[PDB]
């Protein structure tokens, strides 16, 4: 009927409430509440948290006209494990696989300390030959094998995060790891020929890198927005809050490009006093530190030895709000470099790119296992 996903931030909790269209996803309904109950992608104070998620539920709950029981939950690659995987059922009749089929084989990969969340399929082999995509209303005599891709994440983040959730008296019916959702804000051009994308959050920045169509492999960095802020606050000398604006409110992360005539004014935390400093002087402590993080990025990406990324480069996340970052970054390598905003009204901010993903993979689960 309705999806309804929801994004445990380190900086806000968010929810949308959609409704499947014909060529697309239509938001009736979203929500979001800050909180300080999550930090580094991960639960810092249960009650604190717990309060943030049935808050933003309510949010939207109120705003979509839903009375949300059910979500999907949204899982950020820390402690993930990506890799492949192979499985087969077999047949005794004439078997004309429907979607059922498909969850059945699938299941059997989903099986220590780790716990899979997500099984996609690379390619179905029926009757030991037929190497195919869809295997759907084609005929098995013996067979219905699946190579497909795994992701796991620790059992720990699973248990509280899913025990966070569900103590605010709702019903989580499926998990999705954003090593998975992030396919969703890509296009077919740019999984096939090797995109990556770059989700620089509060805390965390999350990479995910996509070939051929499919996930290829994942990660993430304890190093994104509260540290540009962290370096305004110290560059400055003023306190985090005023930081955190001026940054919202002036922020650029190109140098060469920063206004001399854009001037604003701190205050200092140690004197009575205020200085004045120009939006160029608040880009160079910015653009260091976006900088400092992309080069994170890159070695991320040498670690997971995936090298070459003629997909190009995509980056989103709350800090993708920051100007001049796509010139940074396309200052830096030389793929194309865009930033992703979603296109439905109401979640138009970088940001939600996460949350509205999550729907479109539920969806897209839907329809594969019917
Ligand atoms: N207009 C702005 N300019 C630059 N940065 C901004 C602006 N708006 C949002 N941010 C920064 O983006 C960050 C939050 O965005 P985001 O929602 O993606 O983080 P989160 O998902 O809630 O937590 P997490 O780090 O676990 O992903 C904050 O650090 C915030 O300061
Ligand atoms: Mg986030």
């Amino acid at each position: 009927h309705y999806y309804v996903s929801i994004d445990i931030g380190s900086s806000s909790v968010k929810t949308i409430v959609g409704e499947k269209f014909h060529n697309g996803i239509n938001v009736i309904g979203t929500g979001q509440t800050y909180t300080s109950g999550i930090k580094n992608g991960l639960i810092d104070d249960f009650d604190i948290a717990r309060q943030a998620i049935k808050d933003t539920i309510k949010k939207a709950s109120i705003a979509s006209g839903v009375d949300i029981k059910e979500v999907f939950l949204k899982l950020p690659i820390i402690g993930t494990e990506v890799y492949d995987e192979s499985n087969e059922i077999d047949f005794y009749e004439d078997t004309e696989i429907n979607g059922s089929h498909i969850e059945k084989v699938l299941e059997g990969i989903r099986e220590q300390e780790t716990e899979v969340i997500n099984v996609f399929p690379i390619r179905f082999i029926v009757d030991k030959e037929n190497e195919v995509s869809d295997p759907k209303e084609l005929i098995a005599r013996h067979s219905l094998k699946v190579e497909a891709g795994v992701i796991a994440i620790q059992k720990s983040i699973l248990i509280n995060m899913i025990k966070c959730v569900e103590a605010c008296g709702v019903d989580v019916l499926d998990v999705y790891s954003d090593a998975y959702n992030y396919g969703s804000i890509l296009t077919a051009t740019e999984k096939e020929l090797g995109a990556c994308v770059i989700d620089i959050g509060e805390d965390v920045t999350q990479v995910a890198f996509y070939e051929r169509g499919e996930l290829v492999d994942a990660d993430s960095i304890e190093m994104a927005g509260r540290d540009i802020t962290d370096d305004i606050a110290q560059g400055l000398n003023t306190s985090y809050e005023t930081a955190e604006k001026v940054k919202h409110q002036y922020g650029h992360a190109f140098y060469d490009s920063a206004s001399d005539q854009d001037i604003f004014t701190v205050e200092q935390v140690d004197s009575d006093e205020t200085v004045q400093y120009t939006q160029k002087d608040l880009s160079d402590f910015i653009e260091a530190r976006v900088e400092e993080i992309f080069f994170e990025v890159f070695d991320v990406l040498q670690d997971l030895g995936l090298t070459k990324v003629n997909g190009g480069f995509i980056v989103t996340g709350g800090s993708a709000n920051l100007l001049g970052v796509k010139e940074l970054l396309s200052d830096m390598v030389s793929e194309k470099v865009r930033i992703h905003t979603p296109s439905q009204m109401g979640i138009r901010k970088p940001e939600f790119s996460s949350a509205i993903s999550t729907i479109s993979s539920s969806i897209a689960f839907d329809e594969l296992l019917d």
